[PDB]
C-alpha cells in the first residue's frame, strides 16, 4: 500500500513542476518531454529505501481524525520524494565525478545518447532545484515548513562537504594546491579508517539515515519527543555500516546484481576495503597495491581484488558487521524506553540496511 | 565608501563559513585553506555590480531614530550582496565546465587551475551555492524577511538554472531531443530566432544580474510594496537582455586581455545576438558560408564567422538596438519615479553601469 501513496504523489509532483514550467517559465513541449524523460530516469527504479523510510516513520507515529492521518501520510509521501530527488540529484553528479558507465542496469545519465555532459551537470542541479520547488507547494501553509528546509540544507551541505572528502581522499592534503598539479598519492599515508569514516559520515550517513528519520518525525510534529542524541548515533552507526557495505559490493557484487559497474580502485578511492587492507597488509603486499591501485587495467583491478580476499578481508568484514549490530541493538533499546514507535520504524530501517544484497 | 563597508563584511562572511566547517564539520586545515583560496579565487576580482547594486538601492531607499537602523540595513544589504555574488561565483564555475572555457578575468576558469580536478570543481562551484543559503540563514536568522528573501532568491536561481537549459540545448533541434538518442548540432538553425534569443536571455541572465539585486535591496530596507513592480519587472528584463546581447557582442569582437576572457561562442555553436541577428538578415549565399563554418574549433572557420558578421553591419545593427533600449529605459524610469523617486535613482545608477559599458 505505502507504494501505491508514495507513486500516486510522483504524479501530482511531476505534474506540478512540469506545468509550472509550461505556464510560467516559457517551456516548449519538446524541453517539458525532455525533462519528463529526465525525471523519470534519474527518481525512478530503485528500491526508494530513503522514501519509504518517511512514510513509515509517519504511519510508526501518528497516536503519540482520519483527516489528520490522510494530511500526515501525503507530507511524509511529499517529503519522501524530496530526499528521493536530492538523491537523484547526488547520483547524477556523482557519476559524473566518478566516471561512471552505468546505474540500475542501465547507462548513467551523463552516458546516454543524448544527454551532453552539460546538459546533464545541469539537469542534476534541476533535480535538486525541484526538491525546494515541492516543498514550497505541498507546505506552503504547514508551520513546519521553515524548520524543515532549515534541517534539509544543513543535511544537503553536509552530503557535499562529504563528497570533498571523497573526491580529494587520494591527493595528499598537505599538497593541496590550487595552482599546483599534483598526482594520486604515492605513500597512502591519508587512507586510514579515522579518514574513511569522516569521508563516509558526512557523504552518506546524515542524508541516507538521518534525514528520513528526521523528515518522519517533522510532518508527525513529533520531533521533540525523541533522544535525538541516540537517534544521531543510531545513523552515524548505521550509514557509516551502509557505506562500508557499498564499498565491498563495488569490488565483490556481480554488477548484474548490482546493476551498476564499480570504479572504486579504478578511482582510487578512500574505500573501507583499501583502508583496511592497508592497515594490516604486509610490506610486500602494500608495494603490490600500490603498484596496481587506481588504474583501468583490467588485470590490475584483479591484482587489487586478489590482495583483498588474499588479507581476509571478508573475515574482517563479518566482524565489523556483528560489532555494528551490536551497538544498533543496544542504541534501539535505549530509543524503545522513551519512543517505541519511533524505535519501532528505526529497527525496520535497520532490517533494510543489515546483511543486504542490493 | 560601499566597497570598503562591503570587503569587510566578505571577511565576516568568510570567517564565521570557514570556522563553522572546521568547528562543527571536522574540516582539516589544508581543506580549510583550499576553500578559502577557492572563494577568493571565485567570488572576489569582477566588478561587484550585482552585489553593489543591493547596498545602492538600500543606501537610495535610506530617506522614506539614532543610526542603529541605517547601520542594520546596511550590513543586511552587504550580506545579500555577497548572497548575489556567490551566487554568481557558483554560476561562473559551472558555466566555464559547460562552456568548455579557458580563462576567466584574465586568470584560468576554475576548473582550468593545474590543481582543480574537474570533479572537485563541480563539487566547488556547488559549495558556492550552499554558502549563499548558509550564510543568510546565520546573518538573517532573526529578521522577518528571511522566507520572503529565500523564497524569492530560490525563484531567481531556478530561472537561471531553467535560461542554462534553454543555452545549453539550443544548438540542437529541439524537436529531436531525446535522451535516447545521439543528435548532431543543428544543420539548418531554424531554431536560432530572436524570439528563442529573448527567452534563453531573459531567464540565464536579466533575473539573477537585474531584477534580483534590485528587489534584495527593496528587502533588506523594507520597502518591496513601495514600488511599481510591473515597471521594475519590465525595466529588468530590458536592461538584462541588453547586458547579454553586449556579453555576446565583446565575445566575439572584444580582445580577450581587455574582457578577460577568450570567448567561446563561435565555437561553442552558440545561439547569440549575433548570429540570430546576422541570420535574419543574411542572403542566401551568407547563411551557406555561415552554415559551413559555425561551431567549429578551427581558426579559420571562426575568423570567416567574424569576417561575415563585419560584412552584415552587425555593429550598425547594434548600436540601432542599443538606442531602441535606451530610450525603453528612460521612459520606465521616469514611470518609476513618480511615486517612487529613491529607487528610481538607483536604476538610474545601474543603468550607468550597463550602458555603452567598456566591460
Ligand atoms: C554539483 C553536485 C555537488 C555534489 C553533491 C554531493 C554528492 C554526494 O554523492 C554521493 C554521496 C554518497 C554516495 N554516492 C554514490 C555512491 P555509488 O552509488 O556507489 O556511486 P559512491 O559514494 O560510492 O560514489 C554519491
Ligand atoms: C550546477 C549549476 C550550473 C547551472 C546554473 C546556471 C548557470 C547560469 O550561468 C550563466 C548565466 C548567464 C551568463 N553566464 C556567463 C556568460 P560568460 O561570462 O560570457 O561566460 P555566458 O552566458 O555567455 O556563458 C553564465
Ligand atoms: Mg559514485
Ligand atoms: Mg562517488
Ligand atoms: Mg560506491
Ligand atoms: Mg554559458
Ligand atoms: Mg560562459
Ligand atoms: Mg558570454
Amino acid at each position: 500500500m505505502p507504494m501505491q501513496m508514495f507513486m500516486q504523489v510522483y504524479d501530482e509532483i511531476q505534474m506540478f513542476l512540469l506545468e509550472e514550467l509550461e505556464l510560467k517559465f516559457d517551456m516548449d513541449p519538446n524541453r517539458v518531454r525532455y525533462l519528463r524523460k529526465m525525471m523519470d530516469t534519474t527518481c525512478l527504479g530503485g528500491k526508494y529505501n530513503r522514501g519509504l523510510t518517511v512514510i513509515d516513520v509517519a504511519e510508526s507515529l501518528l497516536s503519540l481524525d482520519g483527516a489528520r492521518r490522510k494530511r500526515v501520510l501525503h507530507d511524509a509521501c511529499v517529503c519522501g520524494w524530496m530526499i528521493e530527488f536530492l538523491q537523484a540529484h547526488y547520483l547524477v553528479e556523482d557519476d559524473i565525478m566518478d566516471n561512471s558507465v552505468t546505474r540500475r542496469g542501465k547507462p548513467c545519465w551523463y552516458r546516454h545518447p543524448d544527454v551532453t555532459v552539460q546538459c546533464a551537470i545541469n539537469d542534476g542541479l534541476l533535480l535538486k532545484s525541484w526538491t525546494h520547488m515541492m516543498a514550497m507547494h505541498f507546505f506552503a501553509d504547514r508551520p513546519f515548513l521553515q524548520d524543515l528546509l532549515c534541517r534539509f540544507n544543513r543535511v544537503d551541505y553536509t552530503t557535499a562537504v562529504g563528497q570533498l572528502y571523497d573526491v580529494t581522499s587520494m591527493f595528499d592534503s598537505n599538497k593541496l594546491d590550487p595552482d599546483v598539479s599534483q598526482p594520486t598519492t604515492t605513500d597512502f599515508a591519508e587512507f586510514t579508517l579515522s579518514n574513511y569514516k569522516r569521508i563516509v559520515k558526512y557523504k552518506t550517513a546524515y542524508y541516507t539515515y538521518l534525514l528520513p528519520l528526521v523528515m518522519g518525525l517533522i510532518v508527525s510534529e513529533a520531533l521533540p519527543t525523541v533522544d535525538m542524541g541516540v537517534t544521531e548515533e543510531l545513523a552515524m552507526l548505521m550509514g557509516e555500516y551502509f557505506q562500508v557495505q557499498d564499498d565491498v559490493m563495488d569490488c565483490f557484487t556481480p554488477p548484474e546484481r548490482l546493476g551498476k559497474v564499480g570504479t572504486d580502485i579504478q578511482d582510487a578511492k578512500c574505500s573501507w576495503l583499501a583502508v583496511t587492507f592497508l592497515a594490516k597488509a604486509s610490506s610486500a603486499q602494500v608495494a603490490e597495491f600500490k603498484a596496481n591501485y587506481g588504474s583501468g587495467d583490467s588485470e590490475k583491478v584483479a591484482t587489487v581484488r586478489r590482495l583483498y580476499e588474499e588479507a581476509d578481508l571478508q573475515g574482517d568484514y563479518v566482524a565489523y558487521e556483528a560489532a555494528v549490530a551490536e551497538q544498533v541493538k543496544e542504541l534501539i533499546e535505549k530509543l524503545r524506553l522513551c519512543s517505541p514507535g519511533f524505535a519501532a520504524s528505526v529497527e525496520t530501517l535497520w532490517g533494510k540496511t543489515y546483511k543486504r544484497q542490493k
